[PDB]
């Protein structure tokens, strides 16, 4: 009927430009595949900080806002997609009904447990991407995607 | 002994966020190594065009800015390189010491004498990325290359 493509992303405050591209796409999503942002409390780092349990604690809260979604993480090792690729498997998203929650990982990555929840697992590069610029790219990549499934404009290069 | 960084793009529209962020990462290279933006001025896509007469132009255009440098195309096909090759590539870049040219393409892509001048290819993703965000990640991904090799703080945050 809908499905809602909900970014699950740890961190807070990303630079103006940044939030401002964000939401530029963002705001051209259609009421029938809305997009939205959860963002999780980054883990309060430290000297003698005990990575691994702030790691676990980062997971346990993204699992928890995933709830029933699929669960597709972007991880570097992912599927890399082209755009083509990612058109159809949105396509595939629409067809499984349930909401999406695309899980970014926080400074040090994913959590062990989100990996294993993972039903999916998407590599927007061979590079090493910041947070910030991950959230632009995901929301970019899906509305081309979008675009190409309903002949809007903007996919025409 | 400094050497430089060419972008040479077919001159595009930059959304004002996107110009932020392209700035900002710009401004951070060293003297050392200098981070430059060269435009060539896309063709106009008239009716009854021939795109691929339109398509050598632009690219004549690119190779003569280019010149003498070493000839580096952003391009899907190209390799996927991650951060550390990155890295790897940067230092072979100034072993060569000459001025490096890297080539984006227009909305129609490369042209084939562009793609063919290359003597290396970088794939950015396996995704159809906008320009505009093939320019901020340029930058990004050269500034956390050069970061690891002076172990400037950027890449290890
Ligand atoms: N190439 C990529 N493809 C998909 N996801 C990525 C990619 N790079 C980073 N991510 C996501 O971004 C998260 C990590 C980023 N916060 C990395 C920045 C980190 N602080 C560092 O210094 O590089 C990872 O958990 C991934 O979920
Ligand atoms: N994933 C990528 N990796 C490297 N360069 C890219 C990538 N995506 C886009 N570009 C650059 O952006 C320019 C314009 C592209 N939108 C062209 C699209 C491409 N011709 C296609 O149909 O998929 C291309 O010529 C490339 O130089």
């Amino acid at each position: 009927h809908h499905v809602k493509l909900q970014l699950v992303a740890v961190g807070t405050k990303m630079p103006d430009w940044v939030q401002t591209g964000f939401t530029e796409y963002l705001r051209r999503f259609p009421k029938d595949m809305p997009f939205e942002l959860i963002e999780i409390p980054a883990g309060k780092r430290g000297k003698n900080a005990d990575i691994k349990r702030i790691l676990d604690k980062e997971g346990e809260q993204m699992l928890a806002a995933a709830g029933k979604n699929r669960i597709v993480t972007l991880d570097i090792p992912g599927k890399p997609w082209d755009t083509p690729q990612l058109a159809a498997e949105l396509e595939r998203w629409k067809l499984d009904g349930r909401d999406v929650s695309l899980l970014i990982g926080g400074p040090e990555g994913l959590s062990p447990a989100c990996k294993a929840a993972a039903e999916q697992s998407w590599s927007l590069s061979a590079l090493t991407l910041p947070h910030p610029l991950v959230r632009v790219l995901v929301a970019e990549s899906l509305y081309r995607a979008w675009s190409i499934t309903t002949n809007h404009p903007y996919h025409r290069e």
